[PDB]
């Protein structure tokens, strides 16, 4: 069905995006840079998990993204509304991955509400578009950029 | 629920709606810009701040995409309707440029600078917004300035692409048949 | 002025002089390879140093893409109701696209397993360029169904899939960085 091509070439856009983004790390041994590459092999696995009266996605990996999206919200300050993305190229970079992962959500839900793929794969995807959330905001702190709001 | 989200009158509709394609595609437009602004390394040039002014009207533009007309009560008001400032502006920064590039004539190619490049990038996310945007717009539930708004920031970052690549030495290479 | 006005209300043209509503599957899917087109216009500046070939090859596939967008704009009914000419697409780039991928391929070593997108700068980002060019050929096979573009845009799209997949290997393997696996 071209509906699920839809959805596994969108989840291969994600982890494309996020294997560039990863490519701007200048220095090594950054833990977050880990949990980029352990994603990126979840994403081949949902890409899989896609292809298919649906196979069974292990739920591990939802529970592994909350415990980082914890660690990294217990060291920043309490925000409360839109931020514009920015706050270094890393964190640039993953509010552009980010999107493209709220726009792979996009084209797995109708494939969940048809009983074509485990819910948890959705699941999966809107996690991890608030762990990039959160990373980004973590990665523009440990850089010390301002983080721009704007209300009016 | 999974699957479902609200909009911002508190219709719950499912995650793959119009609205939802929408509000991400101009999220994902916002976020093309942010990283493009990023590239720019050398401090004080205004159109770091046209850019940052861009975002800011972007997240109004997604503001008024999450208020549908049919729903929109009166406080929402001040959101449905989306004033034409901000694309006068775009047309006033176009004017800007373009006094200032040689006269265009034939067909571009993406490149000339690593922002040049970028802009390109943004222009073509910008115009799937558009597209994405335009269903909403000719169904009734959103200003039609949303849509012209979008059409002008095409050409807005066209024309950047260029300056940019001028100020930087960089020569735009030209399309060639074959 | 640059900008007429006449998208402001979500309508445009396609180049048999129709006017269609700015969400149809031909804006899709020119917009679609405009985009691709504009990813490989950055991902051509990450290249470090002068003349590389690869550089040449993919400006040249730029070019191709406008072509392609142009081919895309020119939907063949529309072309029988206009009286116009057939607009047709020919297998030149294709053939040439898949030379250089032998040129490549026959290169670097073999491959058994999946990678994961990566292997410096402008390999992981030409694995972008692939996926992005993937979505173009996903709007443009519907066109192909329906009798609207010739098939061949189809192939140069998914021929060129694999051209940017075995140059991102390559661009791998010259600068010594190793893809992940797993
Ligand atoms: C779903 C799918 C995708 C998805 C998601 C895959 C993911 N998990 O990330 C997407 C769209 C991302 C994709 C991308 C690609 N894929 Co694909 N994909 C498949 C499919 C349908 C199943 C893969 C899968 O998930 N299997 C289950 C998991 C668990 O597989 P796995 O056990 O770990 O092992 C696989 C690999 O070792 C591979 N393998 C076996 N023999 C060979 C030989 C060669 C030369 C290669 C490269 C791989 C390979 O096949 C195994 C089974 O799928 C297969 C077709 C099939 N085999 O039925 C093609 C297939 C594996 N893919 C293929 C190709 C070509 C690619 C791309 C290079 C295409 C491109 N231009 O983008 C990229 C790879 C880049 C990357 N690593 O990200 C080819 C590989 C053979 C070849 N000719 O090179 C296959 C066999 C399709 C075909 N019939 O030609 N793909
Ligand atoms: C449409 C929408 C979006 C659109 C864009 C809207 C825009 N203008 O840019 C998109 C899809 C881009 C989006 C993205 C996100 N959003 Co949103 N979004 C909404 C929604 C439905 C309406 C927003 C709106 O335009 N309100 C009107 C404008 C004018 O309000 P405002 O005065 O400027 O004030 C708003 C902010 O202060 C916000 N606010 C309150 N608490 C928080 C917390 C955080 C962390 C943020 C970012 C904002 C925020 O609430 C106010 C009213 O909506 C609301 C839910 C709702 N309000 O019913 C959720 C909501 C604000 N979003 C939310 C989230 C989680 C996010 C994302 C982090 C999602 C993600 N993981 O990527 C991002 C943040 C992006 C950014 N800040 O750059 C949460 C925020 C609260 C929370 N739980 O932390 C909400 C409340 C939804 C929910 N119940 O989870 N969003
Ligand atoms: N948002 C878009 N996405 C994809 N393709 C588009 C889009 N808008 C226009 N097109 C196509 O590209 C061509 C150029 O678009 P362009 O923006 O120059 O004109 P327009 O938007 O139709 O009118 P305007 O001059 O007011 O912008 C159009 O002739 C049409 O083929
Ligand atoms: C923050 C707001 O974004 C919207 N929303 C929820 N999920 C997605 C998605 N995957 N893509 C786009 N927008 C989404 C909802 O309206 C939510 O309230
Ligand atoms: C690697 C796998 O990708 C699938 N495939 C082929 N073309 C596309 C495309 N444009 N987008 C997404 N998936 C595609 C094939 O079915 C193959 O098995
Ligand atoms: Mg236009
Ligand atoms: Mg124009």
């Amino acid at each position: 069905d071209d509906q699920v091509f839809e959805a596994v070439g969108t989840t291969d856009e994600l982890s494309s995006a996020i294997g560039f983004a990863l490519e701007l790390v200048t220095e090594k041994g950054h833990t977050f840079a880990e949990e980029l590459q352990k994603i990126q092999c979840t994403l081949q696995d949902v890409g899989s998990a896609l292809a298919t009266k649906y196979t069974t996605f292990k739920a591990g990996p939802i529970l592994e993204l909350e415990q980082w999206i914890d660690k990294y919200t217990s060291q920043l300050p309490p925000l409360t509304a839109f931020i514009l993305p920015s706050g270094g190229k890393i964190s640039s970079a993953l509010h552009f991955c980010r999107a493209v992962c709220r726009r792979a959500e996009r084209r797995v839900v109708p494939l969940v509400q048809m009983g074509e793929t485990d819910a948890n794969v959705a699941k999966f995807l809107n996690r991890l578009s608030d762990y990039l959330f959160t990373l980004a905001r973590y990665a523009a702190m440990k850089e010390g950029n301002q983080e721009k709001i704007y209300m009016k």
